[PDB]
């Protein structure tokens, strides 16, 4: 999509103030992007939260995607009881729901993923994971040599989670890159939102079941249909991204 790659970067400078993008990183959502484990992550929530008498569909699942475990369970809480949920409540629900993902641990790569990632580390580029998620060993496995410890962002890394764009400032911030410098690969709206937050240049891949409009809505700079079109078109896209 060369033009159009130009028309997203070009309207990206614009708006920010930038000569160009300089690339040097590119931050990985890890749910939906890396590993398909969202089909899983969904299901988990939507059971555990029926278990504690409380209603969160697949659907809204996915609509929360990225949400710190407390936030997702005190927007039910406080539309179905009228407050926020206790300590007590908040961490013995995310025990129980990391226990029902755990009875099916091992979500598939996403296909695209590995070679997109091997293209990237070949370049020179750093590639770093943001997650929401709460695994260096199981990334390494999947990913091998592609990540590093003190290259990642993870729920126990930032206090505020996405759509906050903490954990995306905070990967600049580990990493030593301005935000012309980064692109952010992610599949949510609430990831989405906190890229385009933290002002790098947000590129949405949508492996789920929401529509396009869900991403494109929350300011996406660029939108893949899949992770093996991302990757299909990293190329053109780096190439774009050159000055
Ligand atoms: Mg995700």
């Amino acid at each position: 999509s060369n033009a159009m790659f130009k028309e997203a970067i070009n309207n990206y400078l614009h708006t920010h103030g930038y000569e160009s993008i300089d690339l040097k990183a590119v931050l990985f959502d890890m749910d939906g992007v890396l590993f398909d484990s969202m089909p899983n992550h969904a299901e988990s929530w939507h059971k555990i939260m029926k278990r504690f008498g409380f209603g969160l569909s697949r659907e809204e699942a996915y609509m929360h995607e990225g949400r710190t475990g407390a936030s997702t369970i005190n927007i039910v809480s406080r539309r179905e009881r009228g407050h926020d949920a206790t300590e007590e409540e908040i961490k013995a629900i995310y025990q129980a729901k990391t226990e029902e993902f755990n009875k099916c641990p091992k979500a598939e790569r996403m296909p695209g993923a590995l070679e997109v990632l091997t293209k990237i580390k070949s370049e020179g580029l750093t590639p770093m994971v943001v997650t929401g998620s709460g695994l260096l060993d199981r990334l390494n496995h999947n990913f091998p040599g592609i990540f590093q410890a003190n290259l990642m962002v993870t729920a126990f890394d930032v206090k505020y989670g996405k759509p906050n764009p903490e954990p995306y400032l905070m990967a600049l911030k580990k990493g030593g890159f301005k935000p012309n410098e980064a692109l952010v690969i992610e599949n949510a709206p609430l990831g989405v939102q906190a890229g385009v937050a933290a002002g790098i240049f947000t590129i949405a891949v949508n492996t789920g079941p929401l529509h396009d409009n869900v991403l494109l809505n929350e300011g996406a700079n660029l939108l893949f249909h899949s992770m093996p079109d991302f990757n299909k078109n990293w190329e053109t896209l780096q190439s774009a991204l050159k000055q």
